[PDB]
C-alpha cells in the first residue's frame, strides 16, 4: 500500500 505522506510514497 502507499503512505499518507505528501507527496505519497507507494512500497
Amino acid at each position: 500500500s502507499c503512505t499518507k505522506s505528501i507527496p505519497p510514497q507507494c512500497y
